[PDB]
């Protein structure tokens, strides 16, 4: 039999170790020769396994690179203007790695030039919050002055945009030991820890979904009209540089002003957290100075796109995408993803040569320029966009397989959810103590959701990864699922040697998962997931487990608005529309699931209407308008967070709508908003409902 | 047999002349009584005909009226502000209608209040050309001038647009004889001109395709957040009000200054046709007094939506629909193809009772508020564009059957081209001299397309009516048929008594139509284009006639940009990457015509996928970023005109990039933007045509 169960028996721990090694010996930079060649790579192999075409997409895009003739660094500078401190100019190669060419230096990409000098404000994670305390209660004042923050919590162009409205001129980013070292566990090559002299590289574009900054909603093919460059989308104002923690210190030792308004000020090194601004007395007259001179550069990136036409339905297609640039060398991000959808595809292509094929279209994808604003997947999104939105059933995301060996991860639509808990019911848990047990059992019992009983977690998406554009801007149900950490309150700040140096084929080796069964694991899910929506006659979306979430999200924004019970009495303020959207949604996709059981299993064209409509179902929450300035998100239910790309918001638009809402000046114009956001809500959810009603 | 021909021959032409009679007896104002009494009505007869399911959709839309206690007029007033001459307060009605009630006096609906006095500028028809003259060649500043204009030419909307940019104070509309009465026939009620106390009504609003002022891009349903005035979108800044010719030859007598520029500028009247400002040297101290006391209301409105469902596609919509409302009686606007309407819906009913059923969905709407902004069918399709961008194949429009007697009028997507060709040719002509010739043969005679031997002229798709929200903003393939005129130089005039009092039934019956064979004639012609959209396996487009006209487009934009050779050679303007993509469409038309000619007959499935692909080409041209400045035209090949609602302009984002180019301060910036529109457009005409490429 070609089924599920032959598909899934195919993967093997060995190819994807053997697939990691391969794709993990040199750096693939995006834009350089060597992620050029590894495109070619990969596109001759998916050939060779079985796909029926398997093509380049090109795009010249905005990318930042260091000068390799005049280095990034930061110093403290003396009254008389020498540099007495410098930090690094590079991280300690790991071993064996000291001799490879081309690792670019740490750098936050797409950071502008200059040579700022100035006193250091220690701005906590900078973070909405964080910067409300220094103003609103500390009456500490960002203007003009260096902000140094920890990496941690939020995604790090919101940090940056953060401290633009600050008014700073400047900003470090460094990893501290409380978030990026784990108690009792050796630092690299030792263990899986960050030593003092790693840095974690990564850019700090505010994008808000665009893609290319010069060509935001369009192709960047070879006839593209582009934005000059003052003109470009999502481009910092300021100089930003991470360092390490070794250089940190260095930096925050010597801090003065205020002490820290509390202990979750307080990182792990033996300084006092102080926040400035400035130094204590004896080095008052010391300032720091940064110098950066990294470069913004139109660059040709590559997408590799393999097709497996449907037999039955080839005008549908299923996504497996994810991305092949790294920093460095990528050993956990993206290669640990890479190989497994290597590993997927080959497996894939031994029951294509067997004479099988999905019902659907299945479309792999391996993306180019992620790690400098999910470029790659946006732009070919941007050039495909009739085709993904009139035929595009899901995407599944693939990027690291891994970021820790403790318990599955899935973050979806709700859409998904049954398809998901079906999926890990049937397959074998690799942990340790549930030999004999399902996945589904181990991550439930590791990982339970908030609200139910024997279920397990699943997050909603935000950004921060290539299903991006294809759920928020394309309204394409999206999923992802990785093997993950214990640590909850490290959840958006990344495992330890996170775009450092030392993210190699040895770390995930000897530390994260010797037997590649953690990453066998995820490939049956990944695997999995993509075979039953390219190949169930009926779609695998339950549309009534949307209606649960949808009244959790509409009690959730709710509660936030009867914080203020009075503004809502005297703005006449009701969401009693939502409500009545969300018990209709409830209604219609009840009798309609009535509907998709009962139908008549021989009619063709009442199964495609039925799964017309599940398709469409996702595309439903999609407002043409977008979302108030942000037109590339256009999903009225979930959105990035406007504080942390990383995290998913519900009800994005009510929600930023009453975000801070009380300091607001003219409070009648704040509560027209908000009422107007909770009527394009709940015409949404209404419009969507009726989506899945009768067709006539 | 239940063909095309059993439903063409049940029409009658006797059918149509009672159903016109019954909707034409009282006024059908949008938003009184008497208008949701006749959509009860129509509801209730559609019912006893047999479509499936008949429904009101209402909605609460900014609606404008006269104040019944407070007349609107205008006066000539001397130094000592007596008022020595006012204008009408009423049109005198027709015989046999003396006691009519509820005439609404004509006004310009959407007028702001007030009482501007001062000078009079003539302005000719007040088109940009005309402003064009005034500013630049005659050195006449309209700034705090009342102008004068004269109907016709171009929408009256832009003639107020135009006049406000040019900083009038007011703006007095009134009907020349030289556009608005014909040569040789008499004045109603003894022929079909106008008389010196007929007065044109029509709203003046710009929307721009936004539907009810208040609530762009959302249905003004029962919980809709709405607008403040101030941000109303499309509202008039300055007063405006339309006179007879009796009223305006008492205006323009006076009139001093400079005399009219050339011959192109006088009309009929006994008048100079000086262009002021002012009057003549005894008048000089007498100016110009407007009152004008309109109110803007929120009005319910009331559409009337039929259902015919599918026997296999139920999920695919053909749409008829044409609006009800009417200004006064609606003798030809619209009654004229609301009857032949009723008459089409009855004869699908009565294959419906024998036991047929279309192949896919028909969708039959009477529209409300067409009259003041298209409102009735832009807020249905704001609710409902989820369903219509999925499952909207086609929309044919039904306003007035008849502007003339003469020929056949077609305007519509090229895709519509072939189907249009081939059923006139199986339609009998009604034109004398033609009996037992095709109406093909006879329109092709009266109405010969500019480019083609033994072709008929086939116009573009603009605005002005009911298609525009289907085709502008959703991209649906739309069309539109009526009876028309000879004369071409008054194309976008209208026809002498258009929204008069004075267009009656009896004008029809006794002048336009006697037999009501031109009604029957157009029964046929949108009936059957109905039918065979609703009915043929494969759907009726043709692809190939797409890929002809982008070139004739593309030649044509690229013929205005050559105006200025030396700008082009300057900024590197090309228009190669234009006509690529014209070419590429242009072959992949051709395969994907092979395809569909050659495909196996027996597969449903690749049928419908064909379907899909015909059914989505004209989707494929809608941007989702919308063109410059207005977000809801959308279809990148057509909008309306930029200077005339009425006119359909081909790629329109690169014509207004080019319009008066010359004149822009940045030259350099402007040749910017011309390249980036050649840029979005040979992007969309690409990827519109990938979506007809095999599609996996
Ligand atoms: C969820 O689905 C339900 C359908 O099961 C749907 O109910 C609809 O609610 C609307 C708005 O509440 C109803 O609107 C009424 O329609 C009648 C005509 O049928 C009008 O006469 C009513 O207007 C009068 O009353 C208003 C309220 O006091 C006044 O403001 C107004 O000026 C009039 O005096 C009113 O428009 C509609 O009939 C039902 N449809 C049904 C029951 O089938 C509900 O809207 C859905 N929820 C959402 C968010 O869409
Ligand atoms: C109409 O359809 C045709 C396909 O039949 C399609 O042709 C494509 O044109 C593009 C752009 O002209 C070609 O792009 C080239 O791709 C190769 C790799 O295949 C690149 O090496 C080329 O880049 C070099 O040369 C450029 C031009 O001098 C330089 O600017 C650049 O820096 C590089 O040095 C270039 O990108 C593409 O290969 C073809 N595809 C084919 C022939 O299959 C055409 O684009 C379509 N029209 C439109 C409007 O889409
Ligand atoms: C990664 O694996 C690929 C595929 O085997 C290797 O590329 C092949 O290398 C051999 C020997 O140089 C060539 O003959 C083949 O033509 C290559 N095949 C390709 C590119 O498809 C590559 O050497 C491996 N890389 C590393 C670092 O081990
Ligand atoms: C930090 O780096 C800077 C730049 O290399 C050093 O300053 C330079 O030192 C050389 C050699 O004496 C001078 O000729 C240059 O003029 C200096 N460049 C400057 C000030 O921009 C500095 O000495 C280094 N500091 C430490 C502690 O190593
Ligand atoms: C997940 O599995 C459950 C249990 O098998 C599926 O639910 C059953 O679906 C079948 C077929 O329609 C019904 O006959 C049963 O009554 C359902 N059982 C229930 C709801 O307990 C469910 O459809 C699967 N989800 C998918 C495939 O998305
Ligand atoms: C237009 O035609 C309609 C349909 O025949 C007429 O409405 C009917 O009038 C009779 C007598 O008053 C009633 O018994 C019916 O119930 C009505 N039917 C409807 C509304 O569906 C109407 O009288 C005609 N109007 C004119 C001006 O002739
Ligand atoms: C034009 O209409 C106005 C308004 O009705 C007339 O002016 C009014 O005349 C009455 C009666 O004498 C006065 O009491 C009012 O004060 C006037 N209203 C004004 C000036 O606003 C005017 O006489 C009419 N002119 C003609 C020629 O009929
Ligand atoms: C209009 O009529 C023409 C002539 O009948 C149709 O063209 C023919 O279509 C059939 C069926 O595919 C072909 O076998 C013939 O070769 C075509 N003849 C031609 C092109 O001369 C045409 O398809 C009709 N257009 C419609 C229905 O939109
Ligand atoms: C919004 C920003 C998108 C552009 C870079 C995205 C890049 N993403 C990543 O680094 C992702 C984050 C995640 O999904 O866990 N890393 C991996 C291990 O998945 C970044 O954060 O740096
Ligand atoms: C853009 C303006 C749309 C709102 C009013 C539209 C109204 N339309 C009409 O009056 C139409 C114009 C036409 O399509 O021939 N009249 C009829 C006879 O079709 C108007 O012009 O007054
Ligand atoms: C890199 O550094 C030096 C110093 O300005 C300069 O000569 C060179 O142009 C720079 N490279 C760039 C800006 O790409
Ligand atoms: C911060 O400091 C600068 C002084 O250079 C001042 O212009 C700015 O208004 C200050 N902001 C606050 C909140 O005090
Ligand atoms: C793998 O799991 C073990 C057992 O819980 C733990 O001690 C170790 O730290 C884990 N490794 C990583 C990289 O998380
Ligand atoms: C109509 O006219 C009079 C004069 O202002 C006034 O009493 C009444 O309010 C007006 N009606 C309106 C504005 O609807
Ligand atoms: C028209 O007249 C007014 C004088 O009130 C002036 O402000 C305006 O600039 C003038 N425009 C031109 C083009 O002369
Ligand atoms: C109808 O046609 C005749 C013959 O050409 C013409 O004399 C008459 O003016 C027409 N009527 C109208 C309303 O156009
Ligand atoms: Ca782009
Ligand atoms: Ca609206
Ligand atoms: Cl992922
Ligand atoms: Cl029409
Ligand atoms: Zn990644
Ligand atoms: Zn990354
Ligand atoms: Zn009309
Ligand atoms: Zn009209």
């Amino acid at each position: 039999k070609h089924n599920m169960k032959a598909f899934l028996d195919e993967l093997k721990a060995e190819n994807i170790k053997k697939f990691l090694y391969n794709f993990t010996q040199i750096p693939h930079l995006a834009g350089t020769e060597q992620n050029f060649q590894l495109a070619k790579q990969i596109q001759s192999q998916w050939k060779e396994f079985g796909l029926d075409s398997v093509e380049l997409a090109h795009y010249d895009v905005l990318l930042s690179y260091p000068n390799k003739t005049h280095p990034n660094y930061i110093s403290i500078i003396n009254e008389d203007g020498n540099e007495i401190f410098n930090t690094s100019l590079f991280e300690p190669p790991p071993p064996g790695y000291e001799n490879v060419s081309d690792i670019v230096p740490p750098f936050s990409a797409f950071s502008p030039q200059g040579m700022p000098e100035g006193d250091l404000v220690y701005v906590n994670y900078a973070r909405t919050e964080d910067f409300f305390k220094l103003e609103r209660d500390m009456k500490i004042n960002c203007s003009g002055k260096i902000v140094i923050a920890r990496y941690g919590k939020v995604f790090r162009g919101n940090k940056v945009k953060n401290a633009q409205l600050a008014g700073a001129k400047g900003v470090i980013l460094y990893s501290d030991p409380a978030d990026y070292f784990a108690p009792g566990v050796k630092s690299y090559p030792d263990g899986w820890n960050l030593p003092g002299g790693g840095v974690q590289r990564g850019n700090i574009l505010n994008l808000n979904g665009a893609g290319d900054p010069l060509t935001p909603g369009y192709p960047a093919n070879e006839y593209a009209y582009r934005r000059g460059i003052a003109e470009a989308v999502g481009l910092p104002s300021i100089p930003v540089h991470p360092i390490g923690y070794y250089d940190a210190q260095k930096l925050l030792e010597k801090m003065g002003g205020s002490a820290p308004p509390d202990s979750s000020w307080r990182g792990s090194l033996k300084v006092p957290y102080n926040v400035g601004p400035g130094f204590t007395g004896n080095f008052s007259t010391q300032k720091v100075k940064m110098h950066i001179h990294s470069t913004n550069e139109v660059t040709r990136i590559y997408n590799v796109i393999g097709t497996l036409r449907g037999a039955v339905e080839p005008d549908r297609y299923v996504i497996l995408g994810g991305h092949r640039d790294s920093w460095v060398f990528g050993g956990i991000d993206p290669q640990s993803g890479a190989a497994v959808v290597h590993e997927i595809v080959r497996s894939f292509g031994t029951l294509k040569k067997e004479g099988w094929r999905p019902r659907r279209t299945i479309l792999f994808a391996s993306w180019d320029a992620a790690e400098f604003g999910l470029l790659g997947s946006t732009e070919w999104a941007e050039e495909n966009s009739r085709l993904l939105q009139e035929r595009g059933v899901a995407y599944i995301n693939a990027d690291s397989s891994i970021e820790g060996n403790y318990t599955l991860r899935v973050d979806c639509t709700p859409l998904m959810y049954s398809l998901v808990h079906n999926l890990t019911k049937e397959l074998k848990s690799p942990d340790e103590g549930f030999e004999g047990k399902s996945l589904y059992e181990s991550w439930t019992k590791k990982s339970p959701s908030p609200e139910f009983s024997g279920m397990p977690r699943i997050s909603k998406l935000g950004s921060g990864n290539d299903f991006e554009v294809f759920f928020q801007r394309l309204g394409i149900a999206s999923g992802r699922a990785r093997y993950t950490k214990n640590w909850e309150t490290n959840k958006f700040s990344g495992y330890p040697l996170y775009h450092s140096v030392y993210e190699t084929y040895e770390l995930v080796e000897k530390f994260y998962d010797p037997m590649f069964k953690y990453h066998l694991t995820v490939a049956q899910v990944r695997g999995g997931m993509v075979f039953e929506l390219a190949n169930s006659i009926v779609l695998p979306f339950d549309c009534r487990d949307y209606a649960v979430v949808l009244r959790k999200y509409a009690d959730k924004i709710y509660s936030i608005s009867m914080k203020h019970p009075q503004e809502m009495k005297t703005y006449s303020v009701s969401f009693d529309s939502l409500f009545s959207a969300v018990k209709n949604f409830t209604e219609i996709a009840s009798k309609f699931s009535e509907r998709l059981q009962d139908f008549d299993k021989s009619n063709p064209i009442v199964l495609r209407m039925m799964n017309d409509q599940l398709m469409f179902l996702e595309r439903a929450f999609i407002d043409p308008l977008g979302l108030p300035d942000r037109p590339f998100y256009r999903h009225v239910i979930y959105a990035p967070s406007s504080h942390n790309k990383y995290a998913g918001e519900s009800f994005p638009g009510i929600y930023d709508a009453l975000f801070d809402i009380e300091s607001k000046v003219d409070p009648s114009k704040a509560w027209g908003e908000v009422k107007r956001q909770i009527y394009v809500a709940a015409f949404t959810v209404q419009a969507a409902a009726e989506t899945l009603s009768e067709v006539a």
